[PDB]
């Protein structure tokens, strides 16, 4: 259509870091006194590696009331970056008041350093009607829009006049479950029939896999005994094993992920975590923390534990951890060691 | 999401000296007064002291007091370090003693502060407040900041994160491990293993030989002719792996072979890799390939190739060939080209 298919695009990679600066007040490293900070990455990859320089009296003797913002980049492969960075001045519920953002966008290069002279008046931040030093503490926002801006794409605007399905791997075996043709043998599990056959979940589960030819298919393979999970899991279990995928996930996941920790399957366990995870809540994380630990989900030990890090507040008193604290030890253990080595 | 921390370790104590009959303190004329040793906060790690010169060492220091502060003890040269005093607030005063306005170096067996804070006789004044019980008390507040370590934090945390998807995983190691071995088949004197499921599913045309119930036989002697075994290679690693990386140079085999077996979507994949195949030499041929395997969108986009190359495509003896050969596409071509072209005498 219309020849040609102009759709330039521009890649943003924007991503953001807030500073914790301890009693700035009287830090007191002037005039030259070189400061540093922890350095930080995009996430993907591992390319820039960017480190702060701040004077609280910039240097030279002009800027005598007045902060000199610098971002110094420590070294990236040769590609010539060019981004955008931006700040702003903080109050004491951690949102940003008082925005300034670059007029343009710089070109990045090792060994260079971009800022802007003159940044922040030093009186406003000791201003006292400002509110910028919460109990003596500072804080600044950096919001990054780092852009790799190269991107060419020459044709070709096909007018495709027929079109091609997508490889049917998954419903052609997907759609054979309520049909339930071509099934060698059965399975009930709970007392509950879902006809199925062997081969298949040998093929897509490793755990059958051994545990078929090891001494049951000979004289068992007409009956299996699963009574771990319900019929209503098993039954998505099955769908999700032929199909790959489980639309039906939140509403019963905990059940479904005692099933994928049974059989070690990944994926699946990985998205039972995901449902519960956004399920985190103050009146929940004991329970969540204590069904991670038994499957040894260890990513939903690590969020709960993280949460229960933040809400230490409230979820202590709620009865879910005092039952955990009653009926298990070390998981409180855990969390003590979590909360006071790694924040403290 | 960095929690930057910059922590910066700042040792605040004091030390509260407090000395009797003051009015008798001016004993050792100009010279100096030796207080006790300190040491608190950090395990005791720094020793501390001061010394008061109650009339002066010095010329300057005869007309106000020097309460000038020594250091005992420090294990490094640098340590920087603030210094302030006043009174025990016996009375009312929080005020009326300095502050050192800036941070000097303290380092080894010397000694820092200052020497001009208030009279002699003034402070002998009990008007100000300044002889309780003829004693001074004071109120010294040492801070002392070791030079930032402890940057870091990192704050890396983004959600939970999946790992990639198993479907097409499991395909490729059930094939390499050679385990399941259910069934051998021997094709061109090569022997290829295989299971029964996946090959029913992707290919409803081995299904339909196979569900006549006679299977344990045929598989042993599976009668494959028509599809050379380098196809029947790459047909399974098509259905494994999921690509056909070589298809390029065999497209018309494969093709073939997805039209024995009724692979409608390895035949589209055929043909799409043979319409960036067309060249004006060999147009007739593919065309006629593609009448052949009733390839209806490679024939279409042929027949539009020859519609917009016909001053060049019928030079060729390619057509004279099928011209000859196949009358019958002449007819129908004849017939589009006047169907097409109403106008014209």
């Amino acid at each position: 259509v219309a020849e040609s298919w102009c759709y330039t695009q521009i890649k943003v990679v924007k991503f953001s870091y807030m500073w914790t600066i301890n009693n700035f007040s009287f830090c007191r490293e002037k005039m030259g006194e070189v400061i540093k900070s922890s350095t930080f990455s995009s996430g993907a990859n591992d390319k820039l590696k960017w480190c702060l320089r701040v004077n609280p009296k910039g240097l030279d003797e002009e800027s005598k009331d007045y902060l000199s913002l610098y971002l110094l980049l420590v070294s990236c492969p040769k590609s010539e970056v060019r981004a955008k960075f931006k700040f702003s001045i903080l109050n004491a519920k951690g949102e940003e008041t008082k925005a300034m953002e670059s007029q343009r966008a710089y070109r990045f290069v090792q060994g260079k350093d971009w800022g802007f002279k003159k940044f922040i008046r030093r009186d406003f931040l000791l201003d006292e009607a400002n509110g910028l030093l919460p109990d003596d503490k500072l804080t600044l926002f950096c919001e990054v829009s780092v852009v790799q801006d190269s991107v060419n794409i020459s044709g070709q605007n096909t007018m495709n006049m027929v079109k091609v399905p997508e490889c049917r791997l998954a419903d052609e075996l997907g759609g054979l479950w309520e049909n339930s043709r071509f099934t060698d043998c059965c399975l009930c599990v709970a007392g509950q029939e879902f006809q199925a056959h062997k081969a298949i979940l040998a093929a897509r589960s490793p755990v059958f896999s051994a545990m078929f030819e090891h001494e049951m298919e000979e004289s068992k393979k007409n009956r299996v005994e699963i009574n771990d999970v319900e019929p209503e899991v098993f039954k998505e279990m099955m769908c999700f094993i032929y199909t790959g995928k489980a639309p039906n996930l939140d509403k019963m996941a905990d059940d479904l992920l005692a099933a994928a920790d049974k059989y070690a399957l990944e994926r699946l366990k990985v998205m039972c975590e995901d449902a519960l995870c956004s399920n985190l809540s103050v009146e929940n994380a004991a329970e969540i923390l204590i069904l991670a630990d038994l499957h040894s989900a260890d990513q939903l030990k690590t969020q709960a534990v993280d949460f229960i890090n933040y809400h230490a507040s409230d979820v202590l008193e709620t009865s879910g951890w005092k039952s955990m604290v009653v009926s298990h030890p070390h998981l409180v253990a855990e969390a003590y060691r979590s909360l006071a080595s790694a924040q403290c």
